[PDB]
């Protein structure tokens, strides 16, 4: 009689290509990761940071963005998996959610990698301020 639910939307992804020559190092690939939201969606509005885990070869491996873009561009010599956490403008549970990102290159003479992956998120009963911040992003809210 008081419960709902809001679902929002977010699509992680990511590209990869192989570069013409490596870098001096060696980096044979450059590739970018992202978090956004569908288009004419505010994700900002609940999300308070995206942290991206990149393979602890990296310098400053945790990759941190408080406000959009959601995303790391870097060079790199291999894919590997990414822990993603996204923080939510929550004073309550769920604070962040995690995601296991399968950030794969594209092996010589294929196509670069264009991949997205959808995510949608449902809040159950969220607080006043929450509920409001998801649905200034673009939130569904859906009742019993
Ligand atoms: C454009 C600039 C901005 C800041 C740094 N960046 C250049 C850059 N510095 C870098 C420093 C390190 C790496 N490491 C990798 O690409 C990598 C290394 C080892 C990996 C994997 C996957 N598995 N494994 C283990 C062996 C099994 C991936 C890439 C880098 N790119």
């Amino acid at each position: 009689d008081n419960q709902c639910t809001v679902q929002v939307r977010l699509e992680l992804g990511h590209r990869a290509q192989l570069r013409k020559k490596p870098t001096t190092e060696g980096f044979t690939h450059d590739w970018m990761v992202f978090v956004r939201g569908p288009e004419q969606c505010d994700i900002q509005h609940f999300v308070e940071k995206v942290v991206f885990w990149l393979h602890d070869s990296f310098p400053k491996p945790r990759r941190v963005c408080k406000e959009p873009p959601y995303k790391v561009e870097e060079s790199g010599y291999a894919g590997f998996i990414m822990p993603i956490e996204v923080h939510f403008k929550n004073k309550e549970e769920p604070r962040k959610v995690c995601f296991t990102y399968d950030l794969f290159l594209n092996l010589e003479g294929n196509p670069p990698v264009n991949h997205l992956r959808c995510e949608k998120l449902t809040f159950n009963n969220p607080t006043t301020e929450f509920r409001y911040k998801l649905l200034r992003a673009g939130g569904v809210m859906v009742m019993p």
